[PDB]
């Protein structure tokens, strides 16, 4: 099939949707993306045709599907609703694979929840009658380096690895690093789309126990070189699970609660305080 991904990335949205979509894209031969141009997006990192959307109009997406005759639409977008999915189906007849991370209803032909917590039974009554439900770690979308890395034995170089996802809008990385002993060696990974980058670099430069890695190409290596991870309850969790890492999870935003709950149940430390509004910036 000709496949279209509808997915955004930005400083605000984070990188998780596009990054996992790029792993999924390797499953298909004729791939395109439809993206809004947004500040801090990964559009320049997407090695496929990227249709630039001029608006958030669901009809603009429908027009693109009809005109280019896409046969599979992969939706990985918290802003595309069940009603939007229904409308796409009605107007185009395209097959729809929808990502879900929170246990919400979708009108799709395949429901994909790549998170370890997820069970097909979570979606009873939440999907259409002919929907194939794909849930759990057997459907993890993880970059090759993590598989390559779970094989190698590395010497530990860091006491802690901190990664709050691609962009860390609340600057939790600074707050979290500030709580740790000055004698503990701390790696921090973030991207150049982090809107707190200048402040984080200033902070890091003052503390010789902190090593900041910007736009690092091998997060797996950094994790495997670290004794303990402190990570958001996001894509990083599946990555850490594959590497059998010791980690504490931060429930960054409400959408991460399903993962957070499961991790607590499994005996991992899970921190919820940063959900509170006074932690919106550091
Ligand atoms: O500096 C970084 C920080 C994160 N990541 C990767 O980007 C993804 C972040 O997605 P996630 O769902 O964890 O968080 P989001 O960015 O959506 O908030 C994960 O696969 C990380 O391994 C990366 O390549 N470089
Ligand atoms: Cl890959």
């Amino acid at each position: 099939m000709k496949v279209l991904f509808r997915s955004d990335s930005s400083s605000q949205i984070g990188f998780g949707h596009i990054k996992r979509d790029l792993v999924l894209a390797k499953q298909y031969s004729d791939v395109s993306f439809a993206c809004l141009p947004l500040e801090g997006s990964l559009i320049d990192e997407i090695p496929y045709p990227v249709y630039e959307l001029s608006s958030e109009s669901i009809y603009e997406l429908i027009n693109l599907i009809k005109e280019e005759k896409f046969e599979l639409l992969i939706i990985d977008h918290y802003g595309i609703s069940v009603d939007d999915e229904k409308l796409i189906k009605l107007e185009t007849g395209v097959k729809i694979l929808s990502f879900d991370d929170e246990i919400k209803p979708h009108h799709c032909d395949i429901l994909l929840n790549v998170n370890a917590y997820a069970k097909a039974s979570d979606y009873e009554g939440l999907v259409p009658f002919k929907c194939e439900v794909r849930c759990g770690f057997s459907y993890a979308l993880i970059r090759e380096e993590f598989y390559q890395e779970a094989k190698e034995n590395r010497k530990k170089k860091y006491d802690f690895f901190i990664c709050m996802g691609g962009t860390d809008i609340k600057n939790l990385s600074l707050q979290i690093a500030s709580e740790l002993p000055k004698t503990k060696i701390i790696s921090i990974a973030t991207s150049s789309s982090n809107p707190n980058l200048k402040k984080l670099q200033k902070f890091a430069k003052l503390h010789n126990n902190i090593r900041l890695f910007i736009d690092h190409e091998n997060i797996a290596k950094l994790m495997n070189e670290s004794n303990k991870l402190i990570i958001s309850a996001s894509s990083l969790v599946n990555e850490a699970l594959l590497l059998k890492a010791n980690f504490k999870a931060i429930c960054y935003v409400k959408n991460q609660e399903s993962t957070a709950t499961w991790l607590a149940k499994k005996g991992y430390e899970v921190e919820y305080k940063y959900l509170e509004h006074h932690h919106h910036h550091h």
